[PDB]
């Protein structure tokens, strides 16, 4: 009995992203997994890191330090309920899948907000407690990303660089930092440009992958993996 | 007479980020430059990319498609159109922010997602050196929790150039900006009072001659070469 959280960042449910989210729900549900989806746009998730994230009185009201205050709030159990509700879902999940379109070589801001606000000190990492000793150690994470650019554009010799280069802040700087074991990324290249049958192939490939997701070895999340 | 836009993403004005923002306003103001600051948190800037960003003039909503067409029909939300005006006027755009998860805080990511729309910041074709903001300069002034030693090839975080790539190349260069070398103020929370004043003074001092700098070559070799 494995539990999966899908953190989904797309405005349109009929989108290619929406279709990949639905494939994941359908296939993981079919296997018997416990499935939860955080539909960020539908939730209107707050993305901004503010003092509204701590309920009640701050440790230092005169000089606001987001990091210090959220860490203390986590320990005193006074974080905002949107945050705590996402932390419960992550705590319980064996696998967290992130489903998003690539925005500026990164995640859409609503998803960046999830990362900034949910993955607080005391919950996702601590001193000590980062990289392999991160507080979410043992859990799996997978980035399922769609792009505007084609696969041939995302090469070492192409204008955009290797797709692996943009993965570094997400996979290493965020997910590994918090102790996640990172499964290989699912990159669905250029669905808007691809033919209908290429798009169906990409959907079929993700469906197929999901069938054996629990047998996968994670990647070695190193500078060498990302940059060669 | 040079025009500078500072896009500033910090909650507290007494922070180390607030201090670096203030030093930039003070020094550039002293020089006689025109200075505008977009204080994103104080503005409560909308970060989310939604259909509310198109203000007038379908079945399946594609943010990229609709915002591009909206930009051409002069029908983007006023927060966007106001930021675009500031960018259009600016000779230099300084981004002042603490590093959050090897990137910009979400509020600033929202500024990038929403302000730099197709037709305004780039076209296809019309990116990288053909980007629409060609002739302008951008500079990332970034603070970290991690120490400088941590941000090396043999440190736990890897080379700082590795996190700069999506921002400097993938975003700024893509829109046609020429990128001045980043100002990275490592670990002010950990530094002594003296070391901190040093880092503030180093930014102030660099700004005195910022108009004589040449931008970096925003290439893969620059970011990954060694
Ligand atoms: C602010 C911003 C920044 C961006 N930055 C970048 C960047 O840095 N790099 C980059 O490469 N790209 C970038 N993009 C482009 C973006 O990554 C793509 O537009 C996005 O990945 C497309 O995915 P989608 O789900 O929106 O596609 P959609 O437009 O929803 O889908 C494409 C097609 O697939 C169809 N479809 C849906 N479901 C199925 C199905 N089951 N079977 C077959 N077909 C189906 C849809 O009907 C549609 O015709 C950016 C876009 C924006 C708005
Ligand atoms: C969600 C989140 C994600 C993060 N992710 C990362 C990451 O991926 N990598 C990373 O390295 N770090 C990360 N951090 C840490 C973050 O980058 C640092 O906390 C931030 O950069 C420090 O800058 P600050 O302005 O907030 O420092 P402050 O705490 O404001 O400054 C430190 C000290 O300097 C003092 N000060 C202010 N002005 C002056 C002056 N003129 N002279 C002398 N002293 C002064 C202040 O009073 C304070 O005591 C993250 C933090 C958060 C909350
Ligand atoms: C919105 C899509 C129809 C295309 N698109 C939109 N924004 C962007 C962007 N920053 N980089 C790109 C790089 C290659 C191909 C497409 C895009 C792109
Ligand atoms: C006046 C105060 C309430 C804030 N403040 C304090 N010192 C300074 C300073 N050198 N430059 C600034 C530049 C812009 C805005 C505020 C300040 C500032
Ligand atoms: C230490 C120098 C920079 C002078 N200075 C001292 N305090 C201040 C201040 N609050 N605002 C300013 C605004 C513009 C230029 C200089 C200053 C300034
Ligand atoms: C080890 C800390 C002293 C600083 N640090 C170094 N790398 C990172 C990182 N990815 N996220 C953070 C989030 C909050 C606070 C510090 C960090 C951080
Ligand atoms: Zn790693
Ligand atoms: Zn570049």
């Amino acid at each position: 009995g494995k539990k999966v959280l899908i953190v989904y960042a797309h405005q349109e449910p009929k989108s290619f992203n929406g279709s990949l989210k639905n494939v994941a729900v359908d296939e993981l549900s079919r296997q018997g997994c416990t499935v939860t989806v955080s539909d960020l746009y539908a939730m209107n998730l707050e993305p901004r890191a503010t003092d509204k994230d701590i309920t009640g009185t701050l440790s230092n009201p005169e000089v606001f330090n987001y990091g210090v205050e959220t860490h203390e709030a986590y320990k005193q159990r006074s974080l905002a309920s949107d945050i705590t509700d996402e932390q419960k879902k992550v705590r319980e999940a064996d696998l967290v899948i992130f489903q998003f379109p690539l925005y500026w070589f990164s995640v859409p801001a609503i998803l960046k907000g999830w990362m900034d606000r949910v993955l607080c000190q005391g919950f996702a990492f601590d001193i000590p407690g980062f990289y392999d000793s991160g507080l979410l150690q043992g859990k799996l994470a997978l980035l399922s990303v769609t792009t505007g650019g084609t696969a041939e554009m995302y090469t070492k010799t192409g204008v955009n660089g290797d797709s692996r280069y943009f993965l570094w802040p997400l996979q290493h700087g965020t997910l590994h930092f918090c102790g996640f074991k990172v499964l290989a990324p699912q990159i669905s290249f250029a669905p808007e440009i691809a033919s209908e049958e290429e798009r169906k192939g990409m959907v079929a490939a993700w469906s197929q992958r999901l069938q054996t997701i629990w047998k996968e070895e994670p990647i070695p999340c190193t500078a060498h993996w990302h940059f060669g």
